[PDB]
């Protein structure tokens, strides 16, 4: 696979399970996954913001990748 701006699994495309992964980590659950590619604005950390621009992508609200926060 290669650094996907969603793929969380690092299964080589954005796929629903990204989606629920990613709020595990942002739940501070203890869930490992590819925080490179989980950031989508590119702030530097996985935050709540992440999160949201993950699932509004899947959710057919943003299709201009990545994001500049
Ligand atoms: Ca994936
Ligand atoms: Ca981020």
């Amino acid at each position: 696979s290669t650094k996907l701006y969603g793929d969380v699994n690092d299964d080589g495309k954005v796929n629903s399970t990204d989606a629920v992964a990613l709020k595990r980590y942002v739940l501070r659950s203890g869930i490992s996954i590819n925080t490179d590619n989980a950031d989508l604005n590119e702030d530097g950390r996985v935050n709540s913001t992440d999160l949201g621009i993950l699932k509004r992508y899947i959710l057919k609200e943003i299709d201009t990748l990545p994001y500049k926060n």
